[PDB]
Order: structure tokens, then C-alpha cells, then sequence
């Protein structure tokens, strides 16, 4: 069983976050995606939670989960799709 908890920030922040967030729920919201959004901003312990099991507190709100473990970011994911390696980084190749 492998799921899907792409983090974001629904009250926001900054304003260049916004930028980045919208960017990436505007390519899965296209594909007509169905995964959910663990939205930090919700309470201030998924803020604590996700730095640390991210190992990295530079992260940012837009960080892409597969159930438990660092799955990838913004740059990663659209890094991808970009030349169309996103299947690498969400298919990984399954054929």
C-alpha cells in the first residue's frame, strides 16, 4: 500500500510561497489527481513534524510524501516533468 501526502501551506506565509504551492496542485489538480494535501499550516505540529522527518528544517511547505519517508520537494517533482521524468519520481517505471 503506497499513498500519497503532498505538504503545503493553506493560511500561507510568504508571498512567493504561494507561487510554488499553486504551481504544484495546479499540474496534479490537471491530472485529476486524486491525493490528499497535509497542509502544515493546519497545526503548528505538522510544521515540527515534517522538518524533522524530512531531516532537513530549510525545507518548505510544498514537500511530496509517500506514506512515511522523504518521497521529494518543489524543485524534484517539477524538476521532472519538466523533461518529463516526473514518472521516474511518481511511477518510478512500474511497467
Amino acid at each position: 500500500m503506497s499513498g500519497l501526502r503532498v505538504y503545503s501551506t493553506s493560511v500561507t506565509g510568504s508571498r512567493e510561497i504561494k507561487s510554488q504551492q499553486s504551481e504544484v496542485t495546479r499540474i496534479l489538480d490537471g491530472k485529476r489527481i486524486q491525493y490528499q494535501l497535509v497542509d502544515i499550516s493546519q497545526d503548528n505540529a505538522l510544521r515540527d513534524e515534517m522538518r524533522a522527518l524530512a531531516g532537513n528544517p530549510k525545507a518548505t511547505p510544498p514537500q511530496i510524501v509517500n506514506g512515511d519517508q522523504y518521497c521529494g520537494d518543489y524543485e524534484l517533482f517539477v524538476e521532472a516533468v519538466e523533461q518529463n521524468t516526473l514518472q521516474e519520481f511518481l511511477k518510478l517505471a512500474l511497467e
